[PDB]
C-alpha cells in the first residue's frame, strides 16, 4: 500500500492490529457531517495499490453503532491518483463532528477479478436460477 | 464475466478504465428512486461469473456525493441466473430520476472464500479478543 | 469458517446454496430495529476465519427490498473473538421486528491483501489520475 501525504495534517494509514482487515484513515481537516446528510472528508492522502485489488473505503464499527455513521461511495480504483476523500453518511438526527487526526473510515484492499466481458445469447443454471430475493425466504 | 442482454435497452457492462475495479451497470428502464426511499432498477442483464467470486452491486461515487445515492443489497451469487436488479437507496430529500442507459451502479467481482463450516466448542485469541467497537477507539 | 455457538438460541452459519456467496447469520434474540434507526442484533456466535480474509456482515437482499434494511459497520477482523453482533440500519418509516432464529445478514469471507504500508514522496499516474467523481460522468 503506497501512500503519499499531501499536507502536514494527513496521517499515514496503518492497521490497528496484525489481524486487522483495514488501514485506518484519518481526516486531515476540521469539518462536520450534517444530520441525515453527507459530507466528503478530505484525508490529504494519495495512494497506489497492489495489482488485483481495489481500495474500499469501509466503515468503522464504533462510529456506526455510536453515531449512525456509514461510508458512502468508497470504490477507489487502482488508477485513482487524486486525494482520497472519505464520503460519510450521517443517518442520525444530529451533526457528526470531525476534527483533524480523527479516524473516520478504514481502507480495505479487496481482492477482485477483472476479466474481459463476454456477451452471450443464453445462460444455463444450477438449481437456483432466477432464484430471487429471499431465494429461500 | 459472461453477460446475456435480456432486452434492447440493456447495456453491456464495461469497466471505464483499465485500472477500474468495477463494470458499469446501466438501467434498461425509466424509473425514479423516491426521496428517503428505495427502488429496484431493472438492468435487463443476466450474468454468470467466475469461480471463487461473487458480483457485488457497488455504488458509483458521483451519485453518492451529488445525489446521496447508495446501493442496497447487492450480493449477487454465482448461482444467480435471473435479471440483475440494482437496489438503489435515495437518502436525499428529493426524487432521483433514472432513465434508460443511465449508469446506476458498478459490478465488482469480489474474490471470496467459501470453505466448509466447522462448529467448535471453544476459540483461542490473539491479543485482540472480544476487542469490540472502537477496539482502540 | 470456525464457529462456536455461545447460547442455545444461536444458529450455525450455512450458505443457502452451493453457489451462495454468504453464510446465513441468524439472530439469537428477540429485538427490534427502530424506524429510521439502528440496532445491534446479537447472534451468539464467535468465529475464527481463514488466513487472508475478513468476514463482512453483508445484507440480505429480501430485507433490503422489502423492509429498507441494510447492514452497517460489518468489518469483522481475523483477530476478532467476541460475539458477532449484526448492526442493522432501518431506513423505513416503521420498526423492523426481529425474533430468535430469524436470518438477518449473511457473512461473506472477503479475500483481501494486507501488505506493509510504504510512505512515498510522489506517485505517478495512468491516464486516469485525479480522475474524480464521475470520472467519465
Amino acid at each position: 500500500l503506497r501512500v503519499h501525504l499531501l499536507n502536514e495534517h494527513a496521517v499515514l494509514p496503518k492497521r490497528g492490529s496484525a489481524g486487522a482487515a483495514g488501514f485506518d484513515l484519518a481526516s486531515c481537516e476540521d469539518t462536520e457531517v450534517p444530520a441525515r446528510g453527507r459530507a466528503v472528508v478530505k484525508t490529504g492522502l494519495q495512494i497506489a495499490i497492489p495489482p488485483g485489488t481495489y481500495a474500499r473505503v469501509a466503515p468503522r464499527s464504533g462510529l456506526a453503532v455510536k453515531h449512525f455513521i456509514d461510508t458512502g461511495a468508497g470504490v477507489v480504483d487502482e488508477d485513482y491518483r487524486g486525494e482520497v476523500g472519505v464520503v460519510l453518511f450521517n443517518h442520525g438526527e444530529t451533526p457528526f463532528q470531525v476534527r483533524r487526526g480523527d479516524r473516520v473510515a478504514q481502507l480495505i484492499l479487496e481482492r477482485i477479478a477483472t476479466p474481459e466481458v463476454v456477451e452471450v445469447e443464453s445462460l444455463d443454471e444450477t438449481t437456483r436460477g432466477t432464484g430471487g430475493y429471499g431465494s429461500t425466504g
